[PDB]
């Protein structure tokens, strides 16, 4: 066995039986390496078979490791540059051996974000809560992409397999991944807990509109623009520690408090309370932005390249929280819509790379995508269904030629 | 015999020769004919202050009305001027029908002021500054007082017995303003009477919510309702916030260090110049702050509603097993027996468990019949009997409001006066 230690950049030849446990190989090297530093988080990785040799109690015979096979001994945790929904990069350390879903779950608790199942990873300290507009229009124009439907549909091929690890999906250390809200069904947006969660969701929406990733009318746009201007004003209040109006604070309390406190003591306790008032007004203002965003006709759709039965042209399959949509690749016009509530079950033919959905009233849908898109779309369908049952991390992996049944089929 | 009839607006007395079989309309014609004036008589009606009733039924005879000889009648216009103090403590002059039932009068007043659900509001007699014309911004604009001195000068006794005295002034919704000793150009209080607000919708109730917020704000400022110091400073913060939000709705200029062009997609920088982008954004922002304003006032009301002493109307009453004058308290869902000194709740009954209730007008006693034959009986002052009765019937009628026209006839059924008996329409089980 040739074993490469990644961080020390050294290859080690090891004498192997075939009956010795994986933990044995680890034991054989630590004695052979004889180094005074911590090996606690290192694990064996087999890039030839793109699988972790995590089950340590098992033997080499069960794993089938041939002679002169190139194994790696690598730390599970690596550094990863994540771009938040606010388009700001943050450096964090994540487990490259954990399932992506669990990885995202841990990240959200770290970032203080509830319901991580709404978020995922996409291929290309007070910063988590503060939201500020750019300094100049040039910054926006410099970030501008074509944002055409085919450009977006291509990007959606990058959604990671939530049931696999980071290492199995061609992600090296210090590469850039996008942290994004993947499913557009937001459950319980509670201002009492989700100050950071709501802020990022608002930011994701704000950029999507600014960078024309989603379309809206001029009236809608000016409305969204006004909200940002409003939200910035509210933000200033949360930091303001002074009277900034022409109103006497003593006019806002009952006269019995004029006897108990001096004028400065009233101005103080009101401003303290006002900061808490504006803090919730801030969150609720961002809530309205999101609500308007949610009500847009083109909201909540994820596009994938697909050809439908009897089709002569390139088209788009679109997945929303409540429906699947056949779309024109140029205009985005809805050709036909099937609703998820009317879905009994669905089929995935991995050979032909075809998805088939069965609905009530014997309605049947069939289309064909890229093979990568098949796993992505499969996870999207099962995910949106799994999210509809919120009132269980294991069930998410259950729902993500295979056949799966909609648990919420009525009739 | 002879009828002496005074025409109020013309300041003239007229002696009329009457049979006693002559119709009410006959008196009116004889009056118009003897006066010999080229005047509009459309809104005049006969009024009898001795018997304190309107003679509106024109087809009746003087005998059916029971009009004695030499009785002093008045011929007066039905619509008169009335000074109303809004919940924002500002007075407004409006013209209302003094012959209509108060319930309809309030309804007419509220649609004039653009306030939905008038059945929640009514008119209250004063237990200084009573003159101002009808303007649109007196109804919608909310501004804090100019000095702490204003609060101390408007301060009234807020003890429970003071409240019970004030609540003696609630008008009979089934009678008219004239029948209840209300002269023209007098001051009445327009207030939210019942504390069960159905569908407070910011899309329509910009004025309704504002006035309701004002009533709550003043009740707290004038210490008519109690709250903790944390709560008080919170309400104080809210006002400071609401004033700031209000200022924004009029501001038509940039007052931040942020460039407005950073708030739109780059496609609009080519279509518009910087000035019109700053303009159209400010135009939309005013409506944004306008909705923030309403939502802030809504939160104020919600906090107000959540206060432990909220939504209770107090009346002086003597109970059966009582050694003392005590207080009966009426909330939207319950009746409460209270100690007049401490304000402690002795016992509470639910409206849901109420089958029916009786009113002995002679003894001035109200008796409520509940499930499990538990029975409550008390006695109030003369005036309070009809008043307390109207509060009970009203709150029940308000419980029948569903998301589905207001059965005005039903309201008078549950709050009718002159031993009568009334049945809970919302009795569960």
């Amino acid at each position: 066995l040739s074993v490469h230690v990644t961080d020390l950049n050294r290859d080690v030849t090891l004498r192997v039986t075939g009956e010795v446990h994986i933990g044995g190989v680890m034991l054989k090297l630590v004695e052979k390496l004889d180094v005074k530093k911590d090996w606690s988080d290192h694990a064996l990785w087999w890039e030839k078979k793109r699988t972790w040799l995590l089950k340590t109690h098992w033997t080499l015979d069960k794993c089938g490791i041939q002679a002169d096979a190139k194994l790696q001994f690598t730390p599970q945790h690596k550094l990863l540059r994540l771009q938040l929904p606010n388009m700001k990069y943050v450096k964090v350390k994540v487990n490259f051996s954990d399932r992506v879903f669990k990885a995202v779950s841990d990240i959200c608790k770290t970032f203080n974000i509830r319901h991580p199942e709404e978020l995922s990873l996409l291929k290309k300290p007070g910063i988590l809560a503060v939201s500020q507009p750019v300094t100049s229009p040039e910054i926006l124009a410099k970030m501008f992409k074509p944002q055409a439907l085919l450009d977006k549909a291509k990007t959606n091929q990058g959604w990671l397999d939530s049931s696999r690890s980071l290492m199995e999906q061609d992600v090296k250390e210090n590469e850039a991944l996008l942290l994004r809200f993947k499913y557009y069904s937001f459950f319980d947006l509670n201002p009492k807990y989700d100050a950071i969660r709501i802020n990022q969701l608002y930011e994701q929406a704000k950029w999507a509109l600014l960078l024309e990733e989603i379309e809206c009318t001029e009236e809608e746009m000016m409305m969204f623009a006004a909200l940002q201007y409003h939200i910035n004003k509210l933000s200033i209040m949360t930091s303001e520690n002074h009277l900034t109006t022409d109103v006497n604070p003593e006019c806002l309390v009952s006269p019995r408090y004029l006897k108990k406190y001096k004028s400065k003591q009233i101005t103080a306790r009101i401003l303290e309370a006002h900061q808490n008032v504006a803090q919730m007004s801030l969150i609720e203002a961002k809530m309205r932005f999101i609500q308007a965003w949610q009500s847009l006709p083109e909201f909540g759709i994820t596009h994938f390249i697909a050809r439908f039965q009897g089709g002569k042209r390139e088209e788009l399959i679109g997945i929303a929280y409540n429906r699947l949509i056949r779309m024109d690749a140029s205009t985005g016009d809805a050709i036909k819509t099937w609703r998820f509530s009317n879905m009994k079950q669905w089929n995935v033919n991995w050979e032909i790379k075809m998805v088939t959905v069965e609905f009530a009233d014997e309605v049947r849908l069939s289309f064909i995508c890229t093979e990568v898109d098949c796993k992505v779309v499969h996870e999207f369908i099962g995910g949106y269904i799994f999210l509809s049952t919120r009132a269980d991390e294991e069930m998410f992996y259950k729902l993500t030629t295979s056949t799966f049944t909609n648990i919420t089929y009525r009739g």
